[PDB]
């Protein structure tokens, strides 16, 4: 019937002294909750292994690695994905990606969707990094995303995950309709991914009480004009003393919001998902097939 | 100069029978009450001269062509650019539009630019046509756009309208991201239209409660995400027998809607605008050339 | 720890000829998933035996009395409490009650809590009864509740159902503050009912598309301001030629919407409940005891 | 006459050394431009004429008493009236009145309605103490209303301002439905007044992204269950190195925003007035007389 139960592990803060291990505790916490209440799948926040880090300026380089991954699962990853596949639930775990190629230490902001089996079925790599490049002295905290991360190269894919074409966004990409849309052309069903979103943004500081509006807008409008289902799994609260915004959610085709977290601390939502229900809107008014005019949309790929 | 009123004339219903002469005054009579009030542009509703005729199937060319205007403006539209230019408050009016090339005739959704010295600065034609293509039987109302217009053909430009750079769109438009990103990619500072939508949809019934919600989501997305500020006038009412929305609005840079009509009938509303706003999106989160990767976004411009 | 997984079970139409065996099989369908889903309580509709018979003006008195319960329950019904008890999840069942009393066939629009033994905690009969007394042919479908009930004779009690405050509420109820402020004064953490809101008002039929936002609306205010979780169980979709309002929901102390349902047909939607949430607003910012002059909302009492 | 314009005149930060002239300075502006654009009636914070002193923690009663007016209006306030009475714009203002009878002083925190003639028309005092009463050290800005400021005596009143029914409420006040509900009972076609809110929450910091929601969701309820339009004049912005939010807004009857600001600096705001549309809920859903059962509302009003 593609009918299916998603859910979404919100995470509460990492400390930067908190360890992988600590945080995998939480996260098999949260999955074999989300299980228990029917998930199949779970989506968990964007870099959801360490505290957010790009905060932070580095100057030693050995530091700065210590938050990457250069494994996926590692040791101490591992029993997630030996939990994922007992209890058949998929997930989407986000974590720095730290490897090697021709000399280079490429860096990237990384999500990963693993079905019910335990197995990694696609990656997917932060095409908008949002922040700062250098250490900016008016900021009273950092968010230096150029500077410890490069531009994904894998695109917008769309992974067939568990018969559900599922793909991913993280973070600031979910603001930027030009990466729903990639995904929504390649067919996905489901659009998710986490995010860490400070409730205090120094550059323009006249929008923060309009931080929980700009995402949730974001999520609704991008669900809706893509006729796809949509999560967002944030880590919130007060991390190494910064607020980070709440409010995860699952998003319906029509960009109803059908599940939304309340709490700053590790939560999980469910939802259930009928992915026959996209076709309320791609098969009518978002009709692509019928309805776009291409011809017209060329600036938009522009150089 | 940065600071301008703009001003939305929401309509009521235009009946099959009402002449232009009648739908002037009370376009005359709204772009009149705008001005006292301070706006310098009045945004009017898509095909604001006539009843929306796409709800019928013709079978007679005469009659259809009756709704089409051969000559913009002609003797009976005159007073309004006349008024317009009189009061110093440029406006945005829809209409049909029937072009008679070599004895071939050509049939646009069209909308244009009139700055406040009365005088066209700008014109757009309809580019995505909702609806469906063959007369169907069980439909309270048809929606025949797609058989009465032909896509528009001169893409979605940006115009300088009295020191305010604006686009236009037009009903249905308003709910596709490429749409408003084209005009964003080429600097609108106000993107503006207006719309006869209707609260139920044959089709797909069960998003009826929905249609205030969509309508207002595709706005608020669209200004957010582009930092534009926008307006949307709709022709709303009991129609002929079709009820048509209503919440017209005006919408800040930051997607937040500043004001909104309550009313189904003729109803003006008004905000302040500072087009410097729009640098609190375009200059920071949403800086277009400093976080863009558009060779990612070649599939949107796939024919 | 005070915590519990609260479910809505939501109806799609039932027919004036479906039958109440019919109807409860499909309110045991909702009553398992939402078990299995880990629900300990469902919350369904107003009215949830049969067809919402307000909307006809009867002359047979048998005919109307067809459509009450004289017993609870009877033989028909006796299944969902078996199963309630099997399962271990409470419920709030809506139907139409017909008693007599000296003489007097006395008719109320009621609502009871089953405790998760299948027990009968407690009652509630509408006291805020909408529409109308007399058959109105101006009206294209009645809602002669005024005619087919008499007010609640039993006050906006709270009970105790397996350790959880819970107050009832029925459809119209939800709208005002005085019901909800009762219940908060007599300390319910959850306040729960169900309704049948067509999306079209005759009176003033210009609030049609404004349907969903007063019903959530009154949903998150009555639950903020009072500091307690909610629930609104409705009967949707087209019922006997009336579109019936959908969005049911569960919301936070906060007023925050936590779970929604997006179809128009049975659906169960489930959230996870902190009994002790509600102190993040009866403790402080509507701390009653420190805040409240009551000396000055006496007008609110008087006859 | 039954149409008008109301105006709301937000503020920005008022420092602790802005006198009063200077503020006056910025009232006056308000009032002028509101004036121009039609208004015949603006809206002022509360506590309008100085920075929000209830912040800080007194130990010296003349530098507390300084914060206080003495008479109303004294020599700088009265150009507000006269450029009131001069342009035919009445007005809502804040202030802390400082009254001394038989040698004991008496503080409200109060708000006054001037007609169009400039004339004192009502007055009201803030009944709904929010904050705390002793000091708290850890808070990093103090709200001691409670000591600063004793409940209001003059009730919930509704007087009569230029042909239109106005109510008070002051800041915290719009988060009670008793306020709103006697008021209402009383028959305000308008509710106005001012605020004070902190986008931060010392005791409860979990909801501090929902600052705008509560204070949005407070007036549309009011509005909407008591069909009165309503307008929320904040003071906001980073006043005294605390944030206030913005957000001030009109509402329509139906609970519908019609206007709202969009910065955190003195910002004026209008809309459009008809003091019949009250009728729509009034006389129909919420018809007071035809549906209240006011004998099962006592509870509320108990002491
Ligand atoms: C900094 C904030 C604007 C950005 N955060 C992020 N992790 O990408 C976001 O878009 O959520
Ligand atoms: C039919 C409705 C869906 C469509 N109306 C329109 N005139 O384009 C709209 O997008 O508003
Ligand atoms: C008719 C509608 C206004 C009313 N319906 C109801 N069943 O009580 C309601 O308040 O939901
Ligand atoms: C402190 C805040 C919660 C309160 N402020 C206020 N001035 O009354 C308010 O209710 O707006």
């Amino acid at each position: 019937t593609r009918q299916m139960i998603l859910a979404v592990g919100q995470q509460g803060p990492i400390a930067r002294a908190e360890t992988r291990e600590q945080v995998v505790v939480r996260l098999l916490d949260m999955l074999t909750k989300a299980a228990s209440r029917g998930a199949n799948f779970i989506v968990f926040p964007e870099l959801a292994l360490t505290t957010f880090f790009p905060r932070w300026h580095f100057t030693d380089e050995a530091e700065l690695d210590s938050f990457y991954e250069t494994e996926m699962p590692g040791p101490v990853v591992r029993p997630l994905f030996e939990k994922a596949a007992e209890l058949g639930i998929g997930f989407n775990l986000g974590y720095a990606e730290l490897v090697v190629e021709g000399g280079v230490k490429r860096r990237f902001n990384t999500s990963i969707l693993v079905d019910k089996s335990g197995k990694i079925v696609g990656k997917y790599r932060k095409i908008h990094l949002p922040g700062h490049k250098e250490y900016e002295a008016y900021r009273p905290f950092q968010h230096l995303e150029k500077r410890y991360f490069e531009p994904g190269d894998l695109g917008f894919p769309v992974y067939d995950v568990d018969a559900a074409k599922m793909g991913m966004f993280i973070a600031n990409d979910r603001r930027w309709p030009e990466a729903w849309r990639v995904m929504g052309l390649r067919g996905a069903e489901i659009i998710c991914g986490g995010y860490n979103t400070p409730t205090h943004n120094p550059p323009v500081p006249q929008h923060d009480h309009l931080t929980s509006f700009h995402h949730l807008l974001s999520m609704q409008a991008g669900s809706y004009q893509n006729g796809a289902w949509s999560a967002a799994a944030g880590k919130a609260g007060m991390e190494e003393n910064c607020m980070l915004l709440g409010h995860s959610c699952i998003v319906a085709p029509t960009g109803e919001i059908v599940a939304l977290t309340t709490t700053l601390e590790d939560e999980v939502i469910t939802a259930a998902v009928d992915l026959d229900r996209c076709r309320e809107l791609r098969e009518h008014i978002f009709n692509f097939k019928q309805h776009r005019q291409p011809q017209h949309y060329g600036l938009i790929a522009e150089l």
